[PDB]
């Protein structure tokens, strides 16, 4: 199944937005399952980031979203915003921790 990484790329997601930074953490192992989170700055309007924001919520997989943080670029009139965000996804773990 394609990561989400992909998901945002295939069905064209944050439109509008300048991508700052987009980086892949490794996998993290816990007792049911394996969280697989990506941390990602952008930067845009309020509308743009919020049309993101519901894009990714909408998809068709559980992706979760932490660590939200958003503040303005620079101190002028109604400009645009950074928005940072770690998502994840996740699969089974039947494994166990060793």
């Amino acid at each position: 199944v394609p990561g989400l990484l992909e998901d945002i790329t295939r069905t064209g997601l944050g439109s509008g937005l300048e991508f700052e930074e987009i980086k892949l953490l490794p996998e993290v192992a816990q007792q049911f399952y394996i969280e697989l989170p990506i941390q990602i700055s952008v930067v845009g309007g309020y509308h743009d980031l919020a049309t993101f924001v519901s894009g990714v919520s909408s998809l068709p997989r559980i992706v979760t979203l932490h660590d939200f943080e958003i503040k303005p670029v620079a101190p002028g009139s109604t400009s645009k915003l950074r928005m940072s965000i770690l998502a994840k996804t996740y699969r089974y773990n039947d494994k166990g921790l060793k």
